């Protein structure tokens, strides 16, 4: 892939660790953040489709 | 607000503001990361919507 594309990939996938840490710290504080837990969580999966989209997007090359 | 609170949304600015930079980088590669740009488009407002949803349940006070 490009550089260009490499810095995108690389961004994905620390958006998509982020988003986990977050969602796991949301959980943690149980009913007094259950709302937003139960965003981070729809956020987390939606970053994981994001960061598989450009691997299959920019890899295998 | 707690200091896990503040943690969680110090946390979830950060990732927006992630998000914004990686949907600039998407959108400069332009055709090559059209479909990614426009998941990415979704994920940042995403990300807004739970950055501000944390501020309005840990804030004010």
């Amino acid at each position: 892939m490009t550089k260009q594309e490499k810095t995108a990939l690389n961004m994905a996938r620390f958006i998509r660790s982020q988003t986990l840490t977050l969602l796991e710290k949301l959980n943690e504080l149980a009913d007094a953040a259950d709302e937003q837990a139960d965003i981070c969580e729809s956020l987390h999966d939606h970053a994981d489709e994001l960061y598989r989209s450009c691997l299959a997007r920019f890899g295998d090359d």
